[PDB]
């Protein structure tokens, strides 16, 4: 896939759809198409599936799975690039 980001933090707050725009910019150069996905802590609490203990601000790593990340949106930018790479 070209761009693939999943930001799972919360619907009442700003997930992490920012570091993805950067990955989209570069992944667009390659994949003119984009696929950045963004979920809330109440719909994608699967993020923590790994621990599901402290699962609130995180993102799925469109490439492998999902991780813990609140103000760590950039992490998504690296996951899309480590997803396609």
């Amino acid at each position: 896939m070209v761009v693939n980001i999943e930001v799972f933090t919360s619907p009442t707050c700003p997930y992490c759809p920012m570091a993805i725009e950067v990955v989209d910019e570069a992944k667009k150069e390659f994949g003119d198409k984009i696929d950045v996905e963004k979920i809330d802590i109440m719909v994608d609490r699967e993020k923590a599936i790994e621990y599901g203990l402290m699962a609130v601000p995180a993102i799925a790593i469109n490439g492998v799975v999902r991780f813990v990340g609140a103000p760590s949106r950039e992490e998504l930018f690296e996951a899309i690039n480590d997803e396609m790479e």
